[PDB]
C-alpha cells in the first residue's frame, strides 16, 4: 500500500486511472507494486488526452488507450484507407491533417536521449514523435510541432503540476531515479 498509489488515484481523472490500470494488467504488470510505472502510464495517457483536444474537431484519431486488438485494428484501418506505412510498435494517436503517426514521449531525462532512444526503437521512419519533459522542455521530428504553440504550453503546465505535486509529497526524487 504505497504513498504512490494513493496519490495517482487523486491526481487522475478516473477514467484516466481506469485506462491505465487496464494497461498493466494486459500486460502482466501490477499497479500496487510497479506503482512509479503507474503514474508514469497515467501521465503519458493524460498527455495524449490533452493532446488529441488540441486541434481541429476530429483531427487526431486516438489509439493509445485502447486494448491492443483494437488498436491494431485501427491502425490496419487508418493504413489499408490512407496508403501510409504501417508501423512495428503502435503509435499513440494519427493525425488526420498531416496524415502521420505520433508516438508522444514523456519524461524525466533530457529531452535529446530519450528522443535518441525512442526512434531507434520504434525504427518506423514515418512515425513522428513528439517529446515533453517534466520541465518543460519539447523535442519533434523535424521541428514540426504539430499544435500551436497555446495547446502544448497547457500540457507543459500540467507536467510540472505534477512534478510538484509529486516532489510535495516527497515521492519525486523515486519517481525520477525509477526511469
Ligand atoms: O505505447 C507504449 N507502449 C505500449 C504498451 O506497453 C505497455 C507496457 C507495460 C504496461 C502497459 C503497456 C509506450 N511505451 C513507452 C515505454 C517504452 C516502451 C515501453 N514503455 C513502457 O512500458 C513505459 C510505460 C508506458 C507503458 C505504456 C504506455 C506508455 C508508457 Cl510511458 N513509451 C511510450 O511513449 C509509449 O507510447
Ligand atoms: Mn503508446
Ligand atoms: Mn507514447
Amino acid at each position: 500500500g504505497s504513498h504512490m498509489e494513493d496519490f495517482v488515484r487523486q491526481c487522475f481523472n478516473p477514467m484516466i486511472v481506469e485506462l491505465a490500470e487496464k494497461a498493466m494488467k494486459e500486460y502482466g504488470e501490477d499497479p500496487k507494486i510497479e506503482t512509479n510505472k503507474f503514474a508514469a502510464i497515467c501521465t503519458h495517457l493524460e498527455v495524449c488526452f490533452m493532446y488529441s483536444d488540441g486541434g481541429s474537431k476530429h483531427r487526431f484519431e486516438i489509439i493509445e488507450g485502447r486494448d491492443r486488438i483494437m488498436a491494431w485494428t485501427v491502425v490496419n484501418s487508418i493504413c489499408n484507407t490512407t496508403g501510409v506505412e504501417k508501423p512495428k510498435f503502435l503509435p499513440d494517436l494519427y493525425d488526420y491533417k498531416e496524415n502521420r503517426f505520433i508516438d508522444i514521449g514523456v519524461t524525466r531525462r533530457e529531452v535529446h536521449i530519450y528522443y535518441l532512444e525512442k526512434a531507434n526503437k520504434i525504427k518506423s521512419e514515418k512515425t513522428h514523435i513528439h517529446i515533453f519533459s517534466f520541465t518543460g522542455e519539447e523535442m519533434a521530428t523535424k521541428a514540426d510541432y504539430t499544435l500551436d504553440e497555446e495547446s502544448r504550453a497547457r500540457i507543459k503546465t500540467r507536467l510540472f503540476t505534477i512534478r510538484q505535486e509529486m516532489a510535495s509529497r516527497s515521492l519525486w526524487d523515486s519517481f525520477r531515479q525509477s526511469e
